[PDB]
């Protein structure tokens, strides 16, 4: 719910986020205040492209 | 998860394929061998085309 977008459960457990994300990008998820809109954009294109 | 991308849940308790799925095809997935990267690219089109 999270992530939502961007990026895809790879089954394994796992999500194969779209989008180059540095080690704060990840802390920003952990805690759930990392936002969606902000990688959206950049995420969308390494799915469908 | 295995699926991924390459189909959709229509709710009917199916998921539906977008791409040609011969009878092996079926069959790669059940035991659960299926990769998705193989039928991506034709299934995304399919999908939002
Ligand atoms: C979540 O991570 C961000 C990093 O951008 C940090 O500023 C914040 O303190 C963290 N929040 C929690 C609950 O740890
Ligand atoms: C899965 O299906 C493939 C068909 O390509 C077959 O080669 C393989 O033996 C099957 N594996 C299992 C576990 O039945």
């Amino acid at each position: 719910r999270q992530l939502r977008e961007n990026a895809e459960d790879m089954g394994n457990g796992c999500f194969k986020i779209y989008h180059k994300c540095d080690n704060a990008c990840i802390e920003s998820i952990r805690n759930g205040t990392y936002d969606h809109d902000v990688y959206r954009d950049e995420a969308l294109n390494n799915r469908f492209q």
